[PDB]
């Protein structure tokens, strides 16, 4: 099987550590200090 999406409209903020996407600035910093540098630092091995 297989499924996904080829292409995507640019955005103002988009995490690079994993590739997260956002529309606002605060929305970006959050994820940065929510899961990445937040609780359980050693767990997920996403790309
Ligand atoms: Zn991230």
């Amino acid at each position: 099987g297989s499924s996904g999406s080829s292409g995507t409209g640019k955005k103002p903020y988009e995490c690079i550590e994993c590739g997260k996407a956002f529309i606002q600035n605060t929305s970006l910093i959050r994820h940065w200090r929510y899961y990445h540098t937040g609780e359980k630092p050693s767990g997920p091995s996403s790309g």
